[PDB]
């Protein structure tokens, strides 16, 4: 846990900023380029005619937003970085970037915006034909420009400490002789104007290699990466040209074009076509101006890329880059121009979407948006609670029995943990919702308890009659009353998500009972009730103690730390490990969340120390308002987040202290959907006792047959011993096998109603049971033989090359584990840790294997992470031996 937030994010919330952006823009930048003096001490002798075009196009307002923006991005990656572990670079007061505090960052940004505001051309660099050097005049007069500004509003004691400070920063402004690694101000400045400068200096590949190689010492390689490729978002958000990047020369030229130094103009002279092997075996580099003689060659871009060290140091040798006239953002930057909350706020979009489909592309793209289709055991499910609806006579205080059937607390407990509540609500019916009341009738005496020990237990079928039940309302009307029954938090809202989660401790069979009976009903009521434009924010309260939130906090840290909008290459990888592993969304739950669009009746009325904010750009998740409006008030939405989506952090702000004094932490969530997210099923559980039941019922018919004019007994006898008795032993057989085939095909077999009526000696008794099996077996298995084939997570390719470049990692960290030699205890604590992550992160191997294996007549291998496994209990083994040496 580091001590400054992840996120730094002053552009989008600050004030003074934004006044400061607004001022510079109205007086100075807002304006055409008015030309250098002749004479800068006579003001009379006029201006020379600009160099190029009067409008401020390379140095106008996007260019102060987009360097602004930079410097943030600069700080943000500095900061995760540091969190992951890797050293960063250091300047020559010793300070890292990561080290500044959010107040020097808001003196660096207000001093940035005035970095440029001195300029009337575009002029650079001394010049022969005056002597002169246009670069100190235009940066004196930004300095003047700034102190003045500083001067007029009274800025001395609002933000700057004092009158060194505003020296200091305009000493950084000045910029007499590029000092520019003095101090973290120093480099923040500079290397952002650099990178933004990136895009006019032409070759464009090797510009882009060197400013890589100089944000590498200074931030690292993973953000030396991410900051070029939000300064590319920026580009094109705003509006600028970007010239093409072509390393291999892939579009057919010639040569890929001379290689050359942009900033210093340095050139690999070759003498006699002796092409090199390496960049160490290159002569030194000759200047601009030197010239080629006899048989003498430039070093091509081509060639230079082709070496095996540039390879393998600098990571951009393959990639290709888009060119911007291919997407033509061009040319509304001259539109953008005049107002600076359009450019702010493409800055602002830009810099969420960048982080957003970081962890998209991280997971498996969306198939499709249409829910599946329910699995054999769901439809079982269903048909098994419809069927405890049908009459409550049927419940034991300790037991379920139906059917001659018993069923204990475990199943229904793992019929909740394992299978999707929404479609078994789905496949139930209105007939349902009023034997719920007849439930309520009938469990009128139970009790129940809430999750404060020192709660009244209440009698559940006494409170619903008396409070929740509506006198003589319509279908839809228990439907909202059971949404408000949901409402009343205190007394039994609790136990249910309790128990829902196996977070319960100590409830006994009819609360478990009834709430797997409730979630499916109260789901099911939920969707039916009614549609409501659904706000883009939700916030939900709760209330942790202080040593959950801290592991909590350092997981989202971690989630956050880890995912990277890299440009060159991909580490989807990586994300989607650490999503996994570190995740929390299960906390979340599967029930009905109640939720609110207002922090203030949270922070009021609750005052609770953790606070969630989902974010729905998708609108993946569908909250419903809570029934009767009428009663109900407007901030109070219920929402059931499905088995495919899973909430990921981004942002962990701490907000202010609770009325006792705790830290109040408010984090931020993205709802991904991703087929990657849905959890192996166990498939069968549930069909067993059904199929038991099916076969119970069948066993009854062959029992009133084996107890039950002599043509019509012989035809009787004829049409039982041929049709029905061999038919009731194939479908038993078939229960007993599972198959519903060859029960389907038992039925067909078995004869017609009316076959059975023309058979006088039959009695109707008889005729009734064998009708009522055939009728129910067939209305039950029919359902059941639709949608056997579970929905297949297609994407063979990216879940294989994610395999293998997982199976890299880990085996890389099993070696390096295997290096280790501990020496004491702390040593060997750290190892114990190291392992058991490790061996963590051999679990989600197996699970991502098992995932991989598509036949289903094939058994899994784990022989790779065994062998990984074998080799980790050596070293297990090992260290105690050496740590007592």
């Amino acid at each position: 846990a580091p001590k400054h937030s992840l996120d730094s994010k002053l552009l989008e919330n600050d004030d003074d900023v934004l006044d400061t952006i607004k001022y510079v823009h109205k007086e100075y930048l807002g304006k055409p380029y008015p030309g250098p003096l002749k004479n800068p001490k006579a003001p009379e002798e006029g201006r020379l005619p600009p160099n190029e075009g009067p409008d401020r196009g390379p140095h106008g307002l996007a260019h102060t937003v987009r360097t602004m923006a930079c410097a943030e991005v600069m700080i943000e990656e500095a900061r995760k970085a540091q969190l992951r572990g890797e050293t960063l670079g250091k300047a020559k007061n010793g300070q890292t970037l990561a080290d500044v505090t959010p107040e020097e960052l808001k003196k660096i940004l207000i001093a940035q915006a005035f970095f440029v505001v001195g300029r009337d051309d575009e002029r650079s660099g001394y010049d022969d034909v005056h002597k002169r050097n246009f670069y100190a005049e235009y940066h004196e007069k930004s300095e003047q420009a700034f102190r003045k500004y500083v001067e007029d509003n009274k800025l001395i004691g609002k933000i700057f400490k004092d009158q060194k400070e505003v020296d200091f920063y305009a000493a950084i402004i000045l910029d007499k002789n590029h000092e520019w690694d003095a101090t973290p101000a120093h480099i923040l400045i500079n290397q952002g104007h650099m990178v933004d400068l990136m895009r006019t200096k032409a070759p464009a590949e090797v510009a882009l290699e060197r400013t890589y190689n100089t944000l590498k010492g200074t931030v690292g390689s993973k953000g030396a990466e991410v900051v070029l490729k939000a300064h590319r978002d920026f580009f094109f958000a705003t509006g600028a040209v970007v010239p093409l990047v072509n390393p291999e020369a892939i579009d057919d030229p010639s040569r890929g074009g001379p290689y050359e130094n942009p900033y210093s103009g340095e050139k690999f002279v070759i003498v006699d076509d002796k092409v090199p092997a390496s960049k160490k075996d290159l002569p030194k580099a000759v200047n601009r101006d030197y010239k080629l003689k006899d048989n003498e060659r430039f070093l091509t871009i081509k060639e230079y890329y082709a070496f095996p060290d540039v390879q393998q140091t600098y990571p951009g040798y393959k990639t290709r880059l888009e060119a911007s006239s291919y997407y033509f953002p061009t040319p509304f930057a001259g539109e953008c121009e005049q107002n600076p909350a359009k450019c702010l706020g493409a800055i602002q979009k830009a810099r969420s979407k960048l982080q957003t489909d970081a962890i998209k592309n991280g997971f498996q793209s969306s198939s499709e948006k249409e829910r599946r289709q329910p699995n054999m055991d769901e439809i079982a499910a269903a048909r098994i609670i419809q069927q405890i609806m049908a009459n409550p006579d049927c419940i034991h205080d300790d037991h379920v029995l139906i059917n001659g059937q018993k069923l204990e607390e475990k199943f229904f407990r793992d019929l909740l943990a394992k299978c999707d509540m929404a479609v078994v609500g789905s496949l139930l019916n209105d007939t349902d919702i009023k034997n719920i009341d007849t439930l309520m009738r009938h469990e009128k005496n139970t009790e129940f308890h809430s999750t404060d020990p020192k709660a009244v237990p209440v009698k559940i079928g006494d409170a619903w009659e008396n409070r929740i039940r509506t006198k003589g309302g319509d279908v839809t009307q228990m439907k909202h009353d059971l949404i408000f029954l949901m409402q009343n938090d205190a007394w039994y809202f609790s136990r249910v998500n309790a128990i829902a989660q196996n977070r319960d401790k100590g409830s006994n069979f009819k609360e478990v009972l009834f709430t797997t009976l409730m979630t499916p009903l109260t789901n099911k009521s939920l969707i039916d009730t009614s549609h409501v434009p659904a706000p883009k924010k939700l916030y939900r309260g709760l209330n942790l103690p202080q040593e959950f939130t801290n592991k909590l906090i350092n997981q989202s840290n971690a989630i956050i730390a880890n995912t990277e909008n890299t440009l060159f290459t991909d580490l989807s990888a990586e994300a989607f490990k650490q999503i996994k592993l570190n995740d929390f969304s299960q906390m979340s739950g599967k029930t009905c969340a109640s939720t609110t669009k207002n922090m203030k009746l949270l922070t009021d009325i609750w005052g609770s120390n953790v606070i969630f904010e989902m974010l729905d750009p998708d609108g993946l998740l569908h909250p419903k308002q809570v029934g009767t409006h009428m009663a109900g008030s407007e901030d109070e939405f219920s929402v059931y987040l499905p088995e495919d989506v899973a909430l990921v952090p981004t942002k962990v702000t701490l907000e202010g202290k609770t009325d006792t004094g705790e830290d109040r932490y408010i984090f931020t969530l993205v709802a991904v959907k991703s087929p990657d997210f849905i959890p192996r099923h166990e498939s069968g559980y549930a069909v067993e006792p059904f199929m038991k039941m099916q076969k119970e019922k069948v066993t009854q018919a062959l029992d009133a047959i084996e107890k039950d004019v002599l043509k019509q007994q012989i035809e009787k006898k004829i049409m039982l011993q041929t049709q029905i008795i061999p038919a009731l032993t194939e479908c038993g057989e078939a229960l007993d096998k599972q198959n519903v085939t060859e029960a389907l095909q038992a039925l067909n077999k078995l004869p017609a109603e009316k076959e059975i009526g023309k058979v006088k000696t039959i009695g109707q008794e008889l005729r009734g049971q064998i009708v009522g099996v055939k009728q129910e077996l067939t209305g039950n298995l029919e359902p059941l033989q639709r949608a056997t084939t579970t929905p297949i997570v297609q994407d063979a390719e990216k879940i294989k090359v994610r395999y293998e470049t997982l199976l890299t990692d880990v085996t890389k960290r099993v070696t390096d584990f295997e290096k280790i030699k501990p020496a004491n205890l702390d040593g060997y604590n750290k190892a114990i840790a190291d392992l058991n992550n490790i061996q963590q992160e051999l679990n989600l191997l197996r699970n991502e294997k098992i995932r991989m294996h598509t036949d289903k007549d094939k058994a899994v291998d784990f022989s790779d992470i065994e062998a990984l496994d074998k080799r980790l209990q050596d070293v297990q083994s090992k260290l105690p031996t050496q740590l007592l040496e």
